[PDB]
């Protein structure tokens, strides 16, 4: 069997980040850091899963606390985007959990179709595909862990400021209060108490961390691709100036056409992720573009705001550029085959050329849209087009402004 | 010829349900409970064609009813739906007659068409093609019984319990004076009568089944069509690690372009049902989704209304799902196509995947549209442009609420 | 030669209604009505290009003042419209005089394109080309007259019964007054007389068949090469169970690439009167849909405007769909040409099927669009989307309900 | 080495507005004036990007000025128009300084690979290709100050006439009320002074060139382009009705191979200006449109602003136009290569139809879109989409009026 400890292989490169979402209980899977892909395997009876279960019954007990806190209250445009977080946030955890069930079988296919990678003709690029995953997760936990942080500092100074500035109702400022306060669509339903002060604080940045690994797990996934892909197009740009024999031709049609299999597969496995997460970020931008023209308090207050809608947009477009390389990776061949000799030339590269021209060599939500950079553009266009129509809605809340500091 | 009374045909999966259609007569054909499909024909002169004849002319007075009544208390886009729904039944008898005139050339070839896939090298699937129609039909005419149903419990309670809980206007409860109130476009029309009474009761269900059967139908046709596309495609799986003779590819390509071809007749003869479901959708899912958030009395008003919005926008999903299902189907076997050896390759095959990667294999209103994936996503997208903008239409009305109970 | 005189030719044709057109001076050519083709020529000095300018110049005088007038009395969305509608008649008669001068090399060539179908293999179908381009002329002709009938007909009894049951200012019925009210326009500049009061009327006509005859000439036009196409497609079809000599494909390919050619020359010749007709009615449908829900004196003018604008959509339809017939008949034998046998498959199919697959055969707007059935379904659903956003605009005209009949 | 002095070469076309460009220190590049392009490079220590840095630092204190001025009176959607203006313009600045840097490598491809078409069998069309860069380059130039002369005599006369007629404030009209009146958001945050004065009007000027220039480089990169397709083409053509050698496909395939390969490393180099220039057209086309209703006091302003929106939306189109011309030229040999003769056709032309049939060669934005005709049949589409949803937010603005002039 070949030697995992080393390889320069996927199961290497995600386990570390697979490994840390289920600290939060993401995808509960049993044995994700052995270094064979083969000893992973999906249990329900397993720790990973009851810490899952932990984690759904008490976001659950949130998405309950503000779905009772809503219709206490009322249920507007403005208000609902919470629901829809710790609801997104839920079926994450949901598709996540079936996604765990499939993974086994998706992380042996992915390890024995990449195994031919791992020698020659094929060459490890500058980037091997450990440190493309790292830097893509380390950036987004990073931007993750900031946005969450200026939510904090935001929601804090604001309640601290709107105490301490009022000349009116003082309610000292403390810990206590500001649970009270702040998430009040909690307690509202439960009772106060400082150790579920700090549970309410965990499980929101626990729900913060799930809906930005959506994101993430898509894009590591997208590295481990376009990461073949790229080998084979440079395996391919081996050959612009040379004769090939039809053999070479064979086992690069043969391995092109092994990592396709290998995409259908893992786009069917992540089918319902990337349809979660694409419907999500659609939302999120949308409603968060709408309050740009709002007033804030604070200069906190829109540092948040404006970091908040650019991560979540600049979140977005790289999910879609990131899964988009698999599609101009596969396209970026072409032009080499194209360039193949007449004497060269024979049936395999006729096959491999047509293949390359006309598949669509992509991620899809569902095969409902393809994960290219058209897409991305339908996206921007299509989020304009709403945003124009939508912000004659949001008109009459704009010019109410911001409500007094005191009341 | 062959045993038709055990074969597993398309005929077979779905006269059951073509007869019980033609109880409301909606497809008026000659013999279509025979085990033989050529002995099915379409005669002006017969039972099935007299009624409907009756339920064309009552659906008509119907009609007329609703017409005469807006006119007296005016037209609004909120009155206009209850035309639309008699307008489109009637456009459905009109189609589906001359769906029955098209139907006896159309069950004769899709007979002669499937015959040979009765026979190895292909398999019955798991759940054959009489199961597969079976769920679907059970599921469809299960839910609109439920949402007809939740339709008249919602209808007779609200009309109890203004009466009741009035303290005013009491005209005690009776049969007699809820026909009159709630079928007031009929009656101011027609002189009441029990009689009557219990025909617009049928009527109106008569006219629901067909509303629901357009889709229905479309659905059985579409697991017809796409069951012999999987059995193709389940018969080229088989040849993934074997060095295939051209003769194999050969009847393969003759089966798909004879199923090509039987998709092109059926397509032509159910161009205008496909066109007239899909734009009847349409107009009642923007509709419904328009009143999603106007204010309803009493809760079974609500059941009523997200059952039928639910379940309408679950019908329109299924119908492009199943439909798409051939496209998806056919395109399934060119991931086992490309990987066909270098012996085995032979003109047959790249004829075949030509034609499959080419080819769009698929339902069509009149070829303006393709019922495919795609399509279905670019459906939800127009729904959700016309939806934001319609809803500023709607904003008067909104929010001027629910009128008094006594009123 | 051939014998021009009883050839089934497009020239023959189409010649009478082209000589109809040149009476109100719209492609002013010389010896239009010739049975040779060759003898049509294109001279600025001649007896059309004369009446071209009369009618130029005429309807150029009615653009200006209709101009003045609306500048005079104000410019609003409603007044627009009779400003568009003569500057699109000029910009017709501009586009028809440069068709004019690129007509002679056109029909020479059409002329020398279709002989060949003209004999074996190719077969008359059941109705001829003179016969087709003579039910849509005279469809369209009849409908045009009737809507300009109907439209006079609305105009005389509004004043009539306007001056008549005013019980008020009374100005007694007759044509100099009638002139002068509804034609005010033209009269504010230009002193009032009978022979004036008659120009008028006639060369409103005359601006009406040059609105209706660019839509004439391209459906003639889309008659004339889907005949061709659909002459090929039969001959393919006579091929459906035989074995083909390889002769008979280079003579298919062959014939279908001069078809092509002949198209690509047309489509050059025509894409300017393409663009403008699309135009034209695309921003007149619009128009029309705006009003569909304001309120009208007259049941006579109801009669008009629903007329008037389902004849719009209808003849808008009509062209699309004439124009997209080239493109299905172009794809039509692409279905018999796949039955083709294997020992019938030669390089010649595998070229002729490549182009049918891969060429988009069909007529566009200076390539911006091509006249499809895809292109009929995108232009309604782009209407669609136009006039819910617009009926926003005309809501407060719309609420404002039609004057008071004296005032 | 090849005789640059006289050959037609891209670099030979481009360099005499490469170097006006640089006056105003748009792509600082050492040695643009050569004759050889292998002189050409790009060194930050040089007098071009010296004076590159002075321009830069001077928009951006503009930009400055103007953002400044903004916060103090307001930001509105009429107001932002002019610091987006500034903003682009810095934005180009960074993007040509960036494409300068990848010209020297740009600039040496291009010459290698256009080197085979100076030579026959390719002949110099009508208009050689410095004669077609010299008429769009002076035509673009011509309009750019007209329209920026019509701008500064809209807005001297409406400043002049302001104060002449006003029976009010007089403040005498001179230069240096002038400038600190329509340019207070400068002078606001820099004291006055004429030689600032001055400096302002020559750098808004400047801005105004390089604004212009965006666009202007775009159509000579694919005036450039276009032309070597356009000569593979011509040849083509030489071979309509001849019987040709496979040695002589074989090399019309290898120059259009290295023409299209020149064409991806252009379109990599000029992606992000495409990009720019495409959503600093879309922004200023839209805003201007939505002006069109607007009263304006004088004649000259009603002068300047259509002047500036038509030459904005000729500007705007002919870039996409000439952009898309290379696609269009591309395909417009296939229909020649589709007339070859049964014993001419080879593996070659398969090859070659294959390519020219399914590959998309055209200038693209990153990927996100490609500039061809239907894209801007699209581009039309979406302006009046967000025109017709925008006009609703400009009502109210519109409804106001002119303010009084005095005022
Ligand atoms: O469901 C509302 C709930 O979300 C919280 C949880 O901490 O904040 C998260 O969700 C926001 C979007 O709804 C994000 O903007 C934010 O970054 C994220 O932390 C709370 O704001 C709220 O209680
Ligand atoms: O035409 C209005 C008419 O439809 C009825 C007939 O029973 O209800 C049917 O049509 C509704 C949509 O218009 C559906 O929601 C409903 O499920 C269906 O039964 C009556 O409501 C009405 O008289
Ligand atoms: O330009 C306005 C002018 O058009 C007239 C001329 O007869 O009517 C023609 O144009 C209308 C659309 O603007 C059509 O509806 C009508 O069918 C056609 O006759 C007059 O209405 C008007 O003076
Ligand atoms: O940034 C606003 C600034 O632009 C100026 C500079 O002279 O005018 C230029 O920009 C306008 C669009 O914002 C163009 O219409 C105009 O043609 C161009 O000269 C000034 O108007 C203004 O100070």
């Amino acid at each position: 069997l070949p030697n995992y400890t080393n390889l320069d292989l996927f199961h290497r490169a995600v386990f570390p980040f697979m490994f840390l979402a289920q600290c939060v209980a993401i995808m509960p899977l049993v044995g994700i850091r052995e270094s064979n892909p083969r000893r992973v395997r999906f249990a329900y009876k397993s720790i990973p899963m009851f810490v899952t279960l932990i984690f759904m019954i008490a976001t659950s007990i949130l998405f309950l606390s503000m779905f009772t806190h809503l219709l206490k209250i009322g249920i507007t445009a403005k208000n609902f985007v919470g629901l829809v977080f710790f609801g997104c946030v839920l079926s994450a955890y949901v598709v996540f959990i079936r996604l765990a069930k499939k993974w086994p079988a998706v992380v042996r296919i992915w390890t024995r179709t990449e195994i031919p990678f791992t020698k020659p003709p094929y060459e490890i690029p500058k980037r091997n595909l450990s440190r493309r995953v790292q830097l893509a997760a380390l950036a987004i936990i990073g931007l993750s862990l900031g946005e969450h942080a200026l939510y904090q500092v935001s929601a804090i100074l604001s309640y601290t400021r709107r105490i301490q500035m009022c000349a009116n109702i003082t309610t000292v400022p403390s810990f206590n209060n500001y649970m009270q306060t702040n998430y009040d669509y909690v307690f509202q339903l439960l009772p106060y108490s400082p150790i579920i002060a700090v549970l309410i604080l965990l499980i929101n940045g626990a729900c913060t961390f799930v809906w930005n690994y959506m994101d993430l797990f898509i894009m590591m996934i997208s590295k481990g691709l376009s990461y073949r892909f790229e080998q084979i197009t440079t395996r391919i740009r081996k050959l612009e100036h040379e004769e090939v024999c039809e053999s070479v031709f064979i086992q690069i049609r043969e391995h092109y056409v092994k990592m396709c299999e290998l995409l259908e597969f893992v786009d069917s496995a992540m089918s319902s992720l990337i349809l979660l997460s694409c419907v999500n970020n659609l939302y999120f931008v949308c409603y968060q573009l709408l309050n740009v023209f709002n007033k804030l308090r604070w200069p906190i207050n829109y540092i948040y705001f404006w970091y908040s809608l650019l991560y979540l947009i600049g979140r977005t477009a790289f999910v879609f550029l990131t899964a988009a390389d698999i599609n101009e990776e596969s396209k970026r061949g072409l032009g080499v085959l194209r360039r193949v000799s007449s004497r060269s030339w024979c049936v395999e590269v006729e096959r491999l050329i047509f293949q390359m021209t006309t598949q669509t060599v992509a991620l899809s939500g569902k095969k409902f849209y393809f994960l290219t950079r058209r897409l991305l553009f339908g996206m921007a266009g299509t989020i304009v087009t709403y945003e124009l129509v939508l912000l004659q809605f949001d008109e009459p809340n704009r010019r109410k402004g911001l409500q007094p500091l005191c009341a």
